[PDB]
């Protein structure tokens, strides 16, 4: 096309989120879960010497 | 502008008809009425030739 501002709008459309940021969000919450658990087992430790 | 067509839709609006072209018009015009007299004197002269 010759109309300016189309393919702007048109990659907007075609990616409203990009497949690599989608997939580091993704990671990083299956991550967060199991961070937490190590840093509460950690915390518990911490119980066990006092 | 960069928009396509935007350059003719505005030069239409500008000049819906061109003056060079008017002015031909309305000469034309102006000069028609005389060339009808004129023939109609030329068939009087015929009339009164028979």
């Amino acid at each position: 096309t010759q109309q300016p501002g189309c393919e702007n709008v048109c990659y907007d459309k075609s990616f409203p989120i990009s497949h690599v940021r989608f997939w580091v969000l993704q990671i990083i919450f299956v991550s967060v879960p199991t961070l937490l658990y190590l840093a509460h087992v950690f915390y518990v430790m911490r119980k066990e010497e006092k």
